[PDB]
């Protein structure tokens, strides 16, 4: 049986624990090990690859399916010598609730006023203050896929007004959803405004100061908040500062960013309503991850038809 | 007819807005206001009260039906005079879904390390942490009234796992409950404490160093923690302290204390890893109170049974 490369620069502790009985019956060649820093890599049919060394692909030249270790694959499109063969992205319970987690978080810090009542706390100030429930604001998520699906459908469970935006539109019971065309109309609604879009040369720095400047200021706070999980690259840092400095933007969350690791010189750190994660809004669940190849390697195999493939014209 | 009395407080701007169309066809006369300071108010059938002064009901001899302002009517039955009439507490949509907001930001709070992050962020240290999903979690909520169900039931929508204990065993769909019997089975089960308790002489000095000892440790973060939205003084603040500081607690949530305000000169305020709130977990819409109020005088008046009366002797 052909082994698998798995190539993930995930936590190594996650990626060792679960190779344990990982893919029974074929020979898994984890990168990580120094041991197969010169194995050749030819006659290998499988690997599942996150931040891959530039020479994977020439190592591997008989690859037959790419597994990507996210549901993003906008880095792996890139990889030099990436062959003409499927490409299967990471869709999965396990990483959809995750991010279903961060975004409700976000959305409630944000609501539920965090840093204000943080910066009291730091000076022992008991204070109240006024406070909308959920239902008095807008969330609007760009982005209708697997993970705006479940975050708009949970947020709504938990009171907020939600609508989405993506290119087509989408059916979703409780959730008014907006076309391409419609994105103006969604802007001029949205009091937080959520990013769950790919990157790809189109939303490529979608969210700039324009773009912030059409958000709603009719919700409770008078000026909207910006909070993105989807890639570093769709967002103009510049003009998010540009805008927080001057109010056009109340407060952000951000977990992805133009450069990563996000420079220890960057302002963002320090911003007193900016909340920092170093991209790990949905992290993968290596075991869940090593069944659901398991299950495609299956199919494969079996000549059914590869699930979660990306067009790799689109990106996405 | 009957006059309203109105002593809640409360955000006045708050209480001043919501008077407007109030109890049409009444007067209202609201305490806060100094005209009114020797108004006497004899002959006057109603009362919505909050932290009402002490000399309330000698003014006010004749009420037929008293309304707290808040669910909690552990203060108002300390009012001297307190008559000898239904007293009904507040229990409304807008109340039920503010709690469930706040106890789900805290489980998210703490599920995603969100102190940690925020202590790299302050270090400008770009570091991935691993990362249990809410699955992984046991959240377990003493208190299975109106705002321990609609907590539980939200939580486990947002994929934690939620057992409840109260006295009577309640039947609650995807929840597990225990009675006042199971406490034990309960807290060994536990990793996330949440409070939803009513103040009451059986449930003074309930969370203490021994039952802290007895939560879950066998969780991912190898430590429980403990979050209380019910009344300050069914804890042990003294015990809390020293099971922060040895590890016994790894964190906690707290939005009630023993002594209200909080003092500027307590150790909470720079914890760590405790949360801060003053008291405001769930915040009274008074709007959604004076519509509640309303609908009760009107049942009252035309001989149908109140809602939510408090039975005095249990204390809630
Ligand atoms: N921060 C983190 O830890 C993580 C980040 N992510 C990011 O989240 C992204 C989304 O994942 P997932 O929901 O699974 O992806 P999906 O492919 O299921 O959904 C993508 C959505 O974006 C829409 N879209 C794409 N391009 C455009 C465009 N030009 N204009 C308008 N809408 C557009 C799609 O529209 P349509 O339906 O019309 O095609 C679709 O609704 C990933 O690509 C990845 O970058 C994912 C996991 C973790
Ligand atoms: N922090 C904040 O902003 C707010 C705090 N609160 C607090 O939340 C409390 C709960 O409100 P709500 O859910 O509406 O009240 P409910 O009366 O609906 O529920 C109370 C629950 O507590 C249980 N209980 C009471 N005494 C005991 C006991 N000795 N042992 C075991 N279980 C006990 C009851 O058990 P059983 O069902 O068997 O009677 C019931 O399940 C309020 O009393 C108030 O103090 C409320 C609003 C806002
Ligand atoms: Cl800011
Ligand atoms: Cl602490």
């Amino acid at each position: 049986k052909s082994p698998v490369i798995v190539d993930l620069k995930f936590i190594p502790e996650e990626v060792e624990a679960a190779l344990a009985g990982a893919f029974p019956g074929r020979e898994v060649i984890d990168l990580a090990d120094p041991a197969h820093q010169e194995r050749d890599l030819s006659g290998i049919d499988y690997a599942v690859v996150w931040k891959s060394a530039p020479d994977l692909f020439s190592r591997a030249p008989d690859l037959k399916v790419v597994f990507s270790g996210g549901a993003g694959v906008d880095h792996v499109l890139t990889l030099p010598g990436l062959p003409d063969v499927p490409l299967v992205r990471f869709v999965d319970r396990t990483l959809t609730t995750r991010m279903s987690e961060w975004v409700m978080m976000q959305c409630l810090l944000h609501l539920r006023q965090h840093r204000a009542y943080e910066a009291l706390a730091k000076k022992h100030e008991w204070r109240d203050l006024s406070q909308p429930e959920a239902a008095d604001v807008t969330v609007g998520i760009m982005g209708m896929g697997v993970l705006g699906q479940d975050a708009a459908r949970k947020l709504a469970a938990m009171g907020f007004k939600v609508i989405g935006w993506s290119r087509s539109k989408r059916v979703i019971e409780g959730v008014e959803t907006y076309d391409a065309a419609g994105l103006d109309a969604f802007l001029g609604r949205t009091d937080f405004l959520v990013g769950l879009l790919p990157l790809t040369p189109d939303t490529r720095g979608i969210f700039n100061a324009a773009l912030f400047a059409k958000l709603s200021r009719n919700g409770p706070f008078g000026a909207p908040v910006f909070i993105n999980a989807g890639r570093g690259g769709s967002q103009v840092e510049a003009d998010i500062l540009e805008c927080l400095d001057s109010g056009v933007l109340g407060g952000a969350s951000l977990d992805v960013f133009e450069r990563e690791p996000l420079s220890p010189e960057s302002r963002f750190w320090d911003m007193p309503n900016v909340y920092v994660t170093p991209h790990v809004a949905a992290s993968s669940d290596v075991r869940a991850l090593f069944v659901h190849v398991e299950h495609q390697i299956a199919r494969f195999e079996s000549g059914l038809p590869l699930e979660h493939v990306v067009d790799k014209v689109a990106g996405y």
